[PDB]
């Protein structure tokens, strides 16, 4: 919509106050023309036509329960297309400025979220599963990653491709939950996983095995389940970059870790120069030790570790 650019103040999902960038024109809208193309958020009104209304308030001020999982919808995309651009000078998903979609309240009871080829798309959860998914900013971030993907590698969804496919949006999800630094961890999806029970998620990056995901190539699912088990192999890769950043000893390898922006990086150069559709995990290790290569030298620690990383793996 045309119209002035405001900053409106809500609160999100967990209860917590913030700023959201707003258009005014008659009603304050969800729409923040201070990044790229714009970053536009609608609500289905509990229907499934996307992408719905944009979203109208009357008094700039998003404060009732209702309003919750626009206000954090629109806002971890802001910090979502920060992170890309600040980080990695890239221009929205696609690298070119692309508007960033979203709709709330998305069907009844609905416990997922998901990028669709155009849009991010936010259940409410059950209220037992899952609150509203965009309360959780690796949520969100993880599901942009998805679109990033689509527009560089086109890593393709089933069997070990699929798991660095999942792989990649947890790290960058992780990534940007960091870049927030309100509360990052190495779990996904905790802030919005079962309101009844304290300290679980959805998986464990630092440790798969918490909640029965491999953590070694040897472990990997080979069965038809989850198009060949991408959110379950994903733990292999998620632990070797956990490993990569903050180092540890597993399977008795050591790993000297290099932190949290030279693992980003390094798996962000090699999944826009190095990574085709069927790339495998083996395929990923040589990409990313060709990544650190190319940024820090062939010598370099940085190599050593992510080398170091995917042998404690099993990924050769
Ligand atoms: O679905 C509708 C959309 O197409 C637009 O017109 O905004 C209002 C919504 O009701
Ligand atoms: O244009 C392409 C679009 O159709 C989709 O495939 O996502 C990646 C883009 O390069
Ligand atoms: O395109 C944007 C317009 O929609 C808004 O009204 O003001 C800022 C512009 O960049
Ligand atoms: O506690 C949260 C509240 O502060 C917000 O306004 O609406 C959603 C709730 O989860
Ligand atoms: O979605 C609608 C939008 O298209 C229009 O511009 O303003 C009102 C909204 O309901
Ligand atoms: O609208 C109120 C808001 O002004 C305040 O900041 O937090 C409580 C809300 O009910
Ligand atoms: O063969 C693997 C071994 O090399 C490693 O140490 O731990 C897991 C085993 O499956
Ligand atoms: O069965 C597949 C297996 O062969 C591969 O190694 O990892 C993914 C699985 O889907
Ligand atoms: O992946 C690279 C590709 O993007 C470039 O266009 O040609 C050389 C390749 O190494
Ligand atoms: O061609 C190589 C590719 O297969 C690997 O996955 O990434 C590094 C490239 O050198
Ligand atoms: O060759 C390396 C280069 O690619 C990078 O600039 O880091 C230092 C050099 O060793
Ligand atoms: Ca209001
Ligand atoms: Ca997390
Ligand atoms: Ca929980
Ligand atoms: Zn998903
Ligand atoms: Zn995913
Ligand atoms: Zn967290
Ligand atoms: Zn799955
Ligand atoms: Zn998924
Ligand atoms: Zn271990
Ligand atoms: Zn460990």
């Amino acid at each position: 919509i045309t119209g002035t650019s405001t900053v409106g103040v809500g609160r999100g999902v967990l209860g917590d106050q913030k700023n959201i960038n707003t258009t005014y024109s008659t009603y304050y809208y969800l729409q923040d023309n201070t990044r790229g193309n714009g970053i536009f958020t609608y609500d289905a009104k509990y229907r499934t036509t996307l992408p719905g209304s944009l979203w109208a308030d009357a008094d700039n001020q998003f404060f009732a329960s209702y309003d919750a999982p626009a206000v954090d919808a629109h806002y971890y995309a802001g910090v979502t297309y920060d992170y890309y651009k600040n980080v990695h000078n890239r221009l929205s998903y696609d690298g070119n400025n692309a508007a960033i979609r979203s709709s709330v309240h998305y069907s009844q009871g609905y416990n997922n979220a998901f990028w669709n080829g155009s849009q991010m798309v936010y259940g409410d959860g059950d209220g037992q599963t899952f609150i509203p998914l965009s309360g959780g900013i690796d949520v969100v971030a993880h599901e942009l990653t998805h679109a990033v993907t689509d527009y560089t590698a086109g890593l393709i969804y089933q069997n070990e491709s699929g798991a660095i496919n999942e792989a990649i949006s947890d790290i960058f999800g992780t990534l940007v939950e960091f870049y927030a630094n309100k509360n990052p961890d190495w779990e996904i999806g905790e802030d919005v996983y079962t309101p009844g029970i304290s300290g679980d998620s959805l998986r464990s990056m630092s440790d798969p095995a918490k909640y029965g995901d491999p953590d070694h190539y040897s472990k990997r699912y080979t069965g038809t389940q989850d198009n060949g088990g991408v959110h379950i192999n994903s733990g292999i890769i998620n632990k070797a970059a956990y490993l990569i950043s903050q180092g540890g000893t597993h399977y008795g390898v050591s790993v000297v870790g290099i932190g949290r922006d030279k693992l980003g990086k390094i798996f962000y150069r090699a999944l826009t120069q190095y990574l085709t559709p069927t790339s495998n995990f083996s395929q990923l290790r040589a990409a990313a030790v060709q990544s650190a290569t190319d940024l820090y030298g062939s010598t370099s620690q940085e190599v050593a570790s992510v080398k170091q990383a995917f042998d404690a793996v099993g990924v050769k």
